[PDB]
């Protein structure tokens, strides 16, 4: 089997991407944030505290003839941006782009933090990291990909995120028309439950490539590119007027600037992030100070190849017995 679904930016800045997901019988379609940095599929639901729902579409298990309460199971998750959610668990039928899993754990939110409430466009998350990170207790549950894997034509999914445009998540096949050149594959460590890999270095603009190992995660659920402070300082030093602002919470730059590209290494291959991808717009409405898309990972504890990086590539998440990651230009 295979699946193919379009993923769409939630706003003009590509702050996140939503993908429609069918849950239950008859289908209830929710727009979920596919997140390769976490491993829970959770949804706004009929059980979510009413004051914490503001425009989202909810899953109502009682209206699904295939929903079954997973007795005794609870979940609770906190994300890197400080947001959180928790609740109980059902199993139900879940389909993405024509690919159907029966008996998928659908985590129903009883509580969500303010950032989720305030984002009306995201109805939940669909985790695509390794199932060892799944938070369901006392019986850990498998991700959608893990459940689908054996049925897929090939045990892979691909992320093809757009810049200010829709893109695609595919399951079970590699669309050879979706990228240019070749796919370069690189080793993955699953030791922390992530799609963790080591970039071979970077360049800023038309500058020389610096060969240096950068361990980090491929994370579709993170907006920006978070890299070591040395790398980030080297980038922003090429933008007149750019500075790190403690009050804003990162590097900002004059909105009048033309940003240089940023290149990262995948083995001997190179992925180029155009300068425009690094512009996240005014820090507040009307400001001439703009927020940067490359930020320091210092104090996160991990480097994160988020959407800013991933959207410059066609990315293969290879879930073979020894997982690997593949990157191609497009």
């Amino acid at each position: 089997s295979t699946g193919s679904a379009t993923t769409t930016p939630i706003d003009s800045l590509d702050d996140a991407y939503i993908t429609p997901v069918q849950i239950g019988t008859p289908a209830q379609t929710l727009n979920l944030d596919f997140d390769t940095g976490s491993s829970d599929l959770w949804v706004f639901s009929s059980e979510t505290t009413a004051s914490e729902v503001d425009g989202q579409t909810i899953y109502t298990p009682s209206k699904s003839t295939t929903a079954k309460l997973l007795s005794g199971a609870t979940w609770s998750i906190s994300y890197g941006d400080g947001s959180s959610s928790s609740g109980d668990v059902y199993t139900d039928t879940v389909s993405v782009g024509g690919l159907t899993v029966t008996g998928q754990a659908v985590e129903s939110a009883k509580k969500v933090s303010s950032s989720f409430t305030e984002d009306s466009t995201i109805d939940g998350l669909l985790g695509l990291a390794f199932s060892t990170l799944n938070t369901v207790s006392p019986t850990q549950q498998k991700t959608f990909f893990d459940n689908a894997k054996a049925s897929l034509d090939s045990p892979v999914f691909t992320a093809d995120l757009g810049y200010h445009a829709p893109g695609t998540y595919n399951f079970g096949f590699i669309d050879t028309t979706a990228y240019t050149g070749s796919i370069t594959y690189t080793a993955v460590s699953t030791k922390q439950g992530f799609w963790e890999w080591t970039s071979t270095g970077y360049a800023v603009g038309s500058g020389t490539f610096k060969s240096t190992s950068i361990d980090g995660i491929a994370d579709t659920g993170t907006t920006l590119l978070y890299l070591p402070a040395t790398v980030v300082s080297a980038y922003w030093a090429q933008v007149s007027g750019a500075k790190s602002s403690s009050s804003v919470g990162g590097y900002v730059f004059p909105c009048s600037a033309t940003l240089p590209s940023f290149t990262f290494g995948v083995g001997s291959a190179r992925i180029v992030i155009p300068g425009d991808y690094i512009d996240f717009g005014p820090i507040s409405t009307g400001s001439s100070s703009c927020f940067g898309g490359i930020q320091s990972s210092a104090g996160i504890g991990i480097n994160i190849f988020g959407d800013v990086a991933l959207k410059a590539a066609f990315v293969v998440f290879n879930g073979a017995t020894t997982p690997t990651l593949g990157f191609a230009s497009k």
